[PDB]
DNA sequence: GTCGG
DNA sequence: GCTGATGCGCC
DNA sequence: CCGACGGCGCATCAGC
């Protein structure tokens, strides 16, 4: 609601920089500005008011002044009218089509949904599945369906080995009423930072979920990360549920707190927290928090016994998952 | 595009 | 076959 | 002004 006009404007500029300009730092700058404006609890009355927030500079203030006076941004009005920008912005909505592949396809005269379904032989495995479920993948998952999905995954993993722990992360763990997809963090005692005492720990879980027809497709799979497609079972005479994206990440059992911090997000929160860690002389990834030596070389992993320990190292007050959303 | 040294 | 670069993905 | 901007997994390809 509040400042929705401004944040939508900034998100559309971010998407343009990422998809068309291939300018990843401008994309990140627009998104950081959109997120700080979304959390601001007043109706922004001027560019000058917004410029006081961290991540809003001169250029964004000037665009906020235009938007508030005219309800439009001339630059976005032009981009919307541009056939190449339009085509690329549409193709990048297909899972597996990034900015580079989108520009290549536009060059070959492939620029609509009809063009893609004619040219499937030109798509890689991932792109083919993104095309097949194009409609399904733009739908959000109601929390009630996420609870049904949680119950299937936790119960199936438990049937494979009572020592697995599966945790639903992403927007679900931040308490969202709807989720873009299902993100599952997996641990097993056999996989630690010190040892892999067992092979196929991720594979055996994927296989069981395929066997009860929950996982329907694979986009990618290695030893620690699965990316694919799943679907809730429906009743007699009921319309089928949409196909959903599922990500599964197997994390060393001893590095759970770093792993769950990473997988809980949001992505903007992780970028902000990791950028703050560097200013405080630390580096954070999904496994460890490590000091930076005078060098700029990461040192030994610091002890972590809680999510909050990570916040304490970088001198942040703890934020509950619910308070890490945009 | 913005920030901090 | 291996290794390093790049694309696309995740939060 | 100007260098840095988060960090890493898997798929794919060029060069040896
Ligand atoms: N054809 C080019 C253009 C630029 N550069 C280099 C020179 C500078 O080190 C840097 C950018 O210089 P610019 O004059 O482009 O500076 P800005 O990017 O700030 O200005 P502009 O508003 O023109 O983008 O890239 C280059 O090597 N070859
Ligand atoms: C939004 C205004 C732009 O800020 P950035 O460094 O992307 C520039 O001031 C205008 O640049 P252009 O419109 O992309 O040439
Ligand atoms: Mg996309
Ligand atoms: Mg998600
Ligand atoms: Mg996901
Ligand atoms: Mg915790």
């Amino acid at each position: 609601t509040l400042n929705g006009g401004i944040t939508d404007m900034l998100t559309e500029l971010a998407n343009f920089e990422k998809n068309v300009s291939q300018a990843i730092h401008k994309y990140n700058a627009y998104r950081k500005a959109a997120s700080v404006i979304a959390k601001y609890p007043h109706k922004i009355k001027s560019g000058a008011e917004a410029k006081k927030l961290p991540g809003v500079g001169t250029k964004i203030a000037e665009k906020i002044d235009e938007f508030l006076a005219t309800g439009k941004l001339r630059k976005l009005e032009k981009i919307r009218q541009d056939d190449t920008s339009s085509s690329i912005n549409f193709l990048t909505r297909v899972s597996g089509i990034g900015p580079s592949a989108a520009r290549k396809f536009v060059d070959e005269g492939i620029k609509t949904l009809e063009d893609l379904r004619k040219n499937e032989d030109k798509l890689n495995h991932h792109q083919r599945i993104g095309l097949k479920y194009f409609g399904d993948f733009e739908k959000r998952i109601p929390r009630e369906e996420m609870l049904q999905m949680q119950d299937i995954v936790l119960n199936e993993v438990k049937k494979v080995d009572s020592e697995y722990i599966a945790t639903v992360c992403g927007s679900f763990r931040r308490g969202a009423e709807s989720s873009g997809d299902m993100d599952v963090l997996l641990t097993h005692p056999s996989f630690t930072s010190e040892s892999t005492k067992q092979p196929k720990l991720l594979h055996q879980v994927v296989e069981q979920l395929q066997k009860v027809h929950f996982i329907t497709d694979t986009l990618s799979k290695g030893e620690t990360k699965f990316m694919g497609v799943c679907q809730l079972p429906s009743k007699n005479d009921e319309k089928e549920y949409p196909h959903r994206r599922i990500d599964i990440r197997l994390i060393p059992k001893d590095q759970y707190y770093c792993g769950v911090l990473y997988f809980t997000g949001s992505d903007i929160f992780n970028k902000n927290m990791r950028a703050h860690a560097l200013e405080k002389g630390f580096t954070i990834n999904e496994y460890t928090i490590r000091p930076l030596g005078v060098t700029g070389v990461a040192g030994e992993p610091l002890p972590v016994d809680s999510e909050k320990d990570i916040f304490d190292y970088i001198q942040w007050k703890y934020r509950e998952p619910k308070d890490r959303s945009e």
